């Protein structure tokens, strides 16, 4: 009659030498918000890992601590470990991570082909780290394709999310959800690159771009401030106008108009992902061609 599961262990901050156990490669997987991530090894397993370095200071405190509690999550990277140590003196945290090989999401769509229905399934699963998150009170606001990592090459590999560097928090029965902590308005940044990632899925480029030699409002920054786009053919020409709809709904200018990320959820372009059109998707070549 009580929630045993909901019992999750708080980091235990291990303050041993890394290198007791993990050889540390010189060799990059990749580069996040305050850290590079090596490749290093465990010692004694040999199996391969990715190490963040962070320098301490309450950001990288804040990163380390929020990223843990979503390390729960499915679809969020999971840490390992989370080493203090003395690097030259000076005193960083070290977090050890799970391998992701399958690429970065559109790396690995780049190459068949992509149909709206695997987009949505795709749009789906982002949806839950996004979801998950929000529900804890956390706002990751940094959720764009490169923070987007598969686990393997599989096609049963996961999709992951990526680096809490700019993560944020945000904080009877009848009562409004205002008394309840006002929170800002950060989980909304989410809800906005929700559809930004949702637009280059469907198409392959995104919908705010460069060009300056045009009529009204030329800076890529106006654009976005406007909330001038639209979706041409041929590349929108057959996409349906109920997942265009649903992209009006996250590219709002204002944030407050935006859709949550649980009206995202239910909503059932995501919801029954499995029972939307099969139909197919320009992304595989548009993404091809361009680069
Ligand atoms: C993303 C980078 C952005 N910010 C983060 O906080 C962050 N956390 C991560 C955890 C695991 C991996 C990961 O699994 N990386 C891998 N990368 C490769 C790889 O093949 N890299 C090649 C890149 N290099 C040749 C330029 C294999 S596994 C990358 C991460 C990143």
């Amino acid at each position: 009659q009580f929630p045993q599961f909901h019992v999750k262990s708080g980091l235990q901050i291990k303050k041993n030498a890394i290198i007791d156990d993990y050889k540390v490669t010189s060799q990059v997987l990749g580069l996040g918000i305050n850290g590079k991530v090596l490749q290093i090894f465990n010692k004694r397993t040999q199996e391969k890992f990715a190490l963040k370095m962070l320098q301490d200071c309450p950001k990288a405190r804040r990163e380390v601590e929020l990223h843990w509690r979503a390390s729960q999550c499915p679809h969020i990277v999971r840490i390992v470990d989370v080493y203090e140590n003395l690097y030259a003196g000076r005193k960083c945290l070290l977090i050890v991570m799970e391998c992701l090989d399958g690429g970065e999401l559109f790396s690995r769509i780049q190459d068949r082909a992509f149909t709206e229905r695997e987009a949505s399934e795709i749009m789906k699963s982002i949806g839950e780290a996004i979801q998950y998150l929000h529900s804890i009170n956390i706002a990751h606001r940094d959720v764009k394709p490169e923070n987007l990592l598969y686990t393997s090459k599989r096609p049963n590999a996961i999709l992951k999310l990526t680096d809490f560097g700019f993560a944020k928090e945000t904080t009877p029965y009848y009562v409004a959800p205002e008394v309840l902590g006002p929170e800002k308005y950060d989980k909304s940044c989410d809800m906005w690159s929700l559809g930004v990632i949702m637009y280059i899925l469907l198409c392959g480029y995104p919908p705010f771009y460069s060009n300056h030699g045009l009529a009204i409002s030329p800076g890529m920054k106006t654009r976005i401030r406007m909330g001038q786009y639209e979706f041409p053919n041929p590349e929108w020409s057959e996409v349906s106008e109920e997942v265009k709809m649903l992209i009006r709904n996250l590219l709002k200018t204002e944030p407050t108009q935006r859709m949550t990320i649980t009206e995202f959820m239910n909503h059932p372009w995501i919801m029954q992902s499995t029972k939307v059109p099969q139909t197919p998707l320009h992304t595989s070549r548009v993404l091809k061609e361009d680069k």
